[PDB]
């Protein structure tokens, strides 16, 4: 395409002012703490269940989106806090843990493990990897609750339960059966009847009894806490008029969010009658614990807390911090109503999320991942197809869920692969390293640039600030393709001015040769740099290859810089990519496909 003469004049200038350009990057912090006057981004992804292997679909939605935006903010060098850690209260650890003959704890401490074992195989740059069993979890908790208490925004009601005394706990509509006192059924649920088809409650059972032990369960009267959202949704719609105009507030996430709110809120229990959770300081619950609908989002708070002190620089401290938070958007209501609802309430000058990031669902082929039936690939099945991490990064991003569903497919990886890394990314990056060090003796040659070198300098800068444009609003889809634009345009530079065949000719041809070759190492460091929020191996690897400075590697400006100046030596250079073959896939196929096992 065609630009003006003074966007390529610009470009041009910028390029040559060469490193000088890089600011000294600032010394790594431990814990990294807002800075005032710089942009301070704290960065959260959802938490995931503990007591379940998580999936590709689990890991794209969350930890793998948060963290190429974590890794792309520090290249922006703001002050970066990416923080997220493992779910292990409920119902659901305590009944996992009777099956696997452990403790809650047990279970919990086991599966962390499995959680961060996975995490750190796909590279994750957590600054923080938590857990939400923890004492700050209880204190923080506890004085939230409090606030909330004295503010007048905490309920306490009576409701009547089934018990079984043999049993020794509540029964959930799950486990009770009974005669329908509508048409006298007598295999009525707690939760209907599928004789008369009438909705029911569990306690106007006639005849109830426990589906476990089969004895006779009794109605008790429990005492619980409800959190009273409807005297807080003034106060939650006037922050969302205020925060959700020109936010990237995923289209999703805001009608999701909207939606709840012309239904109007009501007022939720926050309190079960269970062992494993955070205690209640209240006269008359001390068998009761805090309903993980409520706490579980204060887990982040926790999770910075086990991490400083000084957590609260972060999570109460809103005119300096911008909170962004990834998720899949079953999680938007507990991000968008039910904690925002709690902090403002607690009127503790809270840090509340300035940025909703949630996905639509991925899919694996054509249905659902599944655990039971043995379909779809799971995180800890992945280091085990001799596919490296890089290379699920890459198509995982490249089809990442944003408007729509997407669906992971073998094909499709493989024909992504071939295509796009192999005989684009890697064909440029590969070429563009060998003819320095096949011609050059590993050193990078003098650039005359030519009216034509410049326009594609100037189109590189232009795409590298399209590239900016996107990740700055969470386009990560989008970013991912301008990288690959980038090497399209690179490839197409090589192809035409064919540096291996001119470098056998006159002098004049063999500058020729020498200009392109080094304009074109010089766009393959730029590459390494973009590339690092997406495939941070790759990207280690080609800035060995080209020995690219540290400074040039931790940061990346909005004008495209010539990183590898003339006289630059670069070191030994090798393939970066690996084609994928149909045996191979094929096989991976079947083995995820559920036809086997
Ligand atoms: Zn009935
Ligand atoms: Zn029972």
């Amino acid at each position: 395409a065609t630009l003006s003469e003074e966007e390529i004049a610009m470009a041009v200038t910028a390029w040559e002012k060469g490193l000088e350009s890089l600011p000294p990057l600032r010394p790594q912090q431990n814990p990294v703490l807002p800075v005032a006057g710089e942009r301070n981004v704290l960065i959260t992804s959802a938490l995931p269940y503990v007591n379940n292997v998580p999936h590709l679909g689990n890991i794209i939605g969350c930890v793998l989106s948060a963290d190429v935006f974590a890794r792309y903010s520090r290249l922006r060098q703001w002050n970066t806090l990416y923080l997220c850690g493992t779910d292990e209260y409920g119902t659901a650890t305590e009944t996992k843990a009777l099956e696997e003959g452990l403790t809650p704890q047990e279970i919990c401490d086991k599966y962390h493990i499995i959680h961060a074992d996975i995490y750190r195989w796909f590279n994750i740059s957590f600054d923080i990897f938590g857990r939400t069993t923890t004492p700050q979890q209880t204190k923080i908790t506890q004085d939230i609750f409090q606030q909330l208490l004295k503010r007048g925004f905490v309920l306490q009601d009576t409701v009547e339960q089934l018990r079984c005394e043999h049993c020794a706990r509540f029964l959930a509509d799950r486990f009770v059966e009974g005669v329908c006192p509508f048409c006298g059924y007598e295999e009525a649920r707690g939760d209907q009847c599928d004789k008369c088809g009438k909705l029911i409650n569990a306690v106007e059972l006639k005849k109830p009894q426990c589906k476990v032990c089969r004895s006779c369960p009794v109605v008790q009267s429990s005492q619980h806490l409800f959190l009273d959202l409807p005297k807080l949704e003034k106060r939650l719609e006037e922050w969302l008029g205020r925060t959700l105009p020109g936010s990237d507030w995923t289209p999703n996430a805001q009608f999701i969010t909207r939606s709840w709110l012309r239904d109007g809120l009501k007022p939720r229990c926050i309190t079960r009658d269970l062992k494993w959770g955070t205690p209640v300081p209240l006269e008359g619950f001390e068998d009761k614990v805090f309903y993980v609908w409520f706490d579980a989002t204060i887990g982040y708070l926790s999770i910075t807390a086990n991490y400083t002190d000084q957590w609260e620089r972060w999570w109460k401290n809103p005119e300096q911090v911008d909170l962004y938070q990834f998720m899949a958007k079953d999680n938007v209501p507990f991000h968008s109503l039910v904690f925002p609802c709690s902090a403002l309430g607690a009127e503790d000058n809270y840090t509340l999320v300035s940025h909703l990031i949630a996905t639509e669902y991925l899919n694996y082929e054509d249905g659902k991942f599944s655990k039971s039936r043995g379909v779809g690939v799971f995180g800890d099945m992945a280091q085990d197809t001799g596919i490296p991490a890089d290379i699920w990064r890459f198509y995982l991003l490249y089809i990442r869920p944003e408007g729509q569903d997407s669906a992971f497919s073998w094909t499709d990886l493989l024909l992504k692969n071939n295509s796009e890394l192999l005989n684009n990314l890697g064909n440029f990056i590969n070429r563009a390293g060998m003819f320095v060090s096949k011609f050059f003796g590993g050193y990078v040659p003098e650039m005359v640039l030519t009216p034509d070198d410049q326009r594609l300098l100037a189109h590189v800068t232009l795409e590298l600030q399209h590239y900016h444009q996107l990740l700055e609003k969470v386009r990560i889809r989008d970013a991912l393709r301008s990288i690959l634009t980038i090497s399209r345009h690179g490839n197409q530079y090589i192809q035409v001015n064919e540096p291996w065949k001119r470098i056998k000719g006159s002098e004049a041809d063999r500058q020729r040769a020498g200009t392109v070759t080094g304009l074109a190492v010089n766009i393959a460091a730029l590459l390494s740099v973009m590339l690092q929020p997406y495939m941070p191996t790759v990207s280690a690897t080609i800035q060995a290859q080209l020995q690219l400075p540290p400074p040039a590697c931790s940061i990346l400006l909005t004008n495209f810089l010539c990183t590898l100046p003339a006289g630059h030596q670069i070191g030994t250079v090798s393939p970066l990519f690996q084609k994928l073959e149909n045996d191979q896939i094929e096989s991976l196929r079947q083995r995820f496909g559920g036809g086997q096992a």
